[PDB]
């Protein structure tokens, strides 16, 4: 499918899609080419589905960690910016979107979580995670709570979990070791344990999510929250006197948020590749372009040098870059999705008192390191139930959507048939 002659962009629902739509209208003004911006729920999971079959949006926005998986499967077109445009962005953001020596997306924003606090409830933010339980007690006596943040998505709990030892995939030389998952150690264990103790001691609720945490903070019901720059927009409208600062340390170590580089990748099947290139390069990645999105929902730090240095004057931007510096850029290898799924499962099962922190982290290591991830194996299990004989073309398709090589798909199936 993919209608030729226009542009269909997918971007997460928490970003400034309305602002990106504005950039689209401008593009339509100078070119006549219509651009529609959609924000499908779970787009990072949907993209590989439809893209595998040659469908989907012309352009996809998302943290670079998912992109390596997409490009390995042939779903992302290689972008070819010339020397001049390439110079307009920071080299480290370009490296984030480089897979197997190729550039597979245009870097946009450098995202990192920060500690967001209410200056009226709390004159001075806590320097450590350790003092927070005590702060909560002080605040509970006044009918308020110290902290609330999304506990459902690992992105928000990883900073504390990795603070003292956690890591995605062991990195030696220029290659990651996909069998060495760093959730399998004492540092990570202590961090998740601290998290569960906060929940067990009633300082947080195991069910709190993005909406609940945001609602609570924007109402002045909780003293602090943990979120990205995109969430600043709603806090401004709530008229809360907030500040954005460094994340609390744990065991003396800085919280280590995984830095995500929001990037725009071009669908390998798009018949509008030159248009997407032009829209992104000459329209979006300009001070006017980024600002249009920013005004809707803040991008936070950015990849465009010119605009990044203007934003640097904003203390919230500084805080964001502070946290970015203390954390680290996430890997973009195909195994990242299994990593996240693994951690997501661990945190929830541990926070629910279903599994011990230790048993949870051990299974996370097993799940994330599996040659075939649990999700995907499940995908393969479905399908097989429908068709137990793979067509040379269908297998190539299943590989793409699952994120495994055609070879793996083919060997499974044969093993499944023995």
């Amino acid at each position: 499918k993919i209608e030729e002659g226009k542009l269909v962009i997918w971007i997460n629902g928490d970003k400034g899609y309305n602002g990106l739509a504005e950039v689209g209208k401008k593009f339509e003004k100078d070119t006549g080419i219509k651009v529609t911006v959609e924000h499908p729920d779970k787009l990072e999971e949907k993209f590989p589905q439809v893209a595998a079959t040659g469908d989907g949006p012309d352009i996809i926005f998302w943290a670079h960690d998912r992109f390596g998986g997409y490009a390995q499967s042939g779903l992302l077109a290689e972008i070819t910016p010339d020397k001049a445009f390439q110079d307009k962005l920071y080299p480290f953001t370009w490296d984030a979107v480089r897979y197997n020596g190729k550039l597979i997306a245009y870097p946009i924003a450098v995202e990192a979580l920060s500690l967001i606090y209410n200056k009226d409830l709390l004159p001075n933010p806590p320097k450590t995670w350790e003092e927070i339980p005590a702060l909560d007690k002080e605040l509970k006596a006044k009918g308020k709570s110290a902290l609330m943040f999304n506990l459902q998505e690992p992105y928000f709990t990883w900073p504390l979990i990795a603070a003292d030892g956690g890591y995605a995939f062991k990195y030696e030389n220029g290659k990651y070791d996909i069998k060495d998952v760093g959730v399998d150690n004492a540092g990570a264990k202590a961090g998740l344990t601290f998290l569960v103790d906060l929940i067990k001691n009633k300082h947080m609720n195991a069910d709190t999510d993005y909406s609940i945490a945001e609602a609570a903070f924007n109402k002045g019901e909780t003293a602090m929250t943990i979120n990205g720059p995109w969430a600043w927009s709603n806090i401004d409208t709530s008229k809360v006197n907030y500040g954005v600062t460094v994340l609390p340390t744990f065991k003396g170590q800085p919280s280590k948020p995984f830095v995500g580089v929001l990037s725009a990748g071009i669908n390998a099947a798009s018949p509008n590749k030159e248009l997407a290139k032009e829209f992104l390069e000459n329209y979006l990645l300009t001070d006017e372009g980024l600002e249009a999105v920013n005004k809707d929902k803040p991008l936070g730090a950015v990849a465009l040098k010119s605009y990044e240095e203007e934003l640097a004057k904003d203390p919230r931007i500084a805080a964001t870059m502070e946290n970015a510096q203390k954390g680290e850029i996430m890997p973009n290898i195909p195994q990242m999705s299994a990593f996240w799924y693994a951690v997501r499962t661990a945190v929830i099962n541990a926070a629910s008192g279903r599994q011990t922190v230790d048993a949870a982290l051990a299974a996370a290591q097993t799940a994330a390191a599996a040659a075939i991830s649990p999700q995907a194996r499940a995908f393969l299990e479905q399908v097989f139930r429908r068709k137990q004989s793979l067509n040379s073309k269908e297998k190539e398709e299943v590989a793409k959507k699952c994120g495994i090589t055609p070879l793996q798909v083919r060997v499974w199936f044969i093993n499944k048939r023995m």
